[PDB]
């Protein structure tokens, strides 16, 4: 039932890991632009971690061996800062892989993560392949979101409707 698509709010048993920022599913504060229909979503609180992350523990794995690689995802921010979409180590051991987009901080933006142009996520002592380019073909039931990626952003954002295509 914890699967891709995620729309928070239709009583979703969402299981996140032991180290995830604060997360919980509230009535949309920002009912504008984009996200209007929206009346539920979910509040990630940063504490102003450099890599604080959002980790989600999926009840379905996201199938990545097809052509449909691009994870959607609304995010509510009127702060500028870098998005990172992280798959952590898949269900057989696939390489922990991200994509890093821009959110230009106006609020409700649908930012796109097309896992075509994937790297290899920051693993200690693998400096040959950490930050090569990856593309996944695996299955992978671990994601960690990171709101402002590398920066120390404190505060309250709003995440809806994370979907692949
Ligand atoms: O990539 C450049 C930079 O990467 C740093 O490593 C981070 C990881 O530490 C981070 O790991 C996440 C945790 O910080 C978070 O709290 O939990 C989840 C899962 O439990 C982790 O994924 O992930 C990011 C993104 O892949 C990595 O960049 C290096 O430590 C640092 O030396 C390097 O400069």
């Amino acid at each position: 039932d914890f699967a891709l698509p995620i729309n928070f709010g239709a009583d979703i048993e969402y299981t996140t890991g032991a180290n995830s920022v604060p997360f919980e599913v509230v009535t949309n504060p920002e009912q504008s632009g984009i996200n209007a229909t929206d009346t539920k979503v979910g509040k990630v609180t940063n504490q102003g971690g450099q890599y604080e992350a959002l980790t989600f523990l999926l009840d379905e794995a996201i199938d990545f061996s097809g052509s449909n690689k691009t994870i959607t995802m609304k995010v509510y921010s009127e702060v500028a800062y870098q998005v990172l979409f992280k798959l952590e180590t898949g269900m057989n051991g696939e390489r922990a892989n991200e994509v890093e987009v821009s959110h230009s901080g106006n609020g409700w933006e649908e930012l796109s993560f097309n896992f075509n142009n994937a790297r290899n996520s920051f693993v200690q002592g693998d400096d040959a392949n950490n930050g090569q380019p990856f593309v996944p073909t695996g299955q992978y039931d671990e994601i960690s979101i990171f709101l402002d990626f590398a920066g120390f952003t404190a505060g309250d954002f709003y995440i809806d409707d994370i979907e692949q295509n």
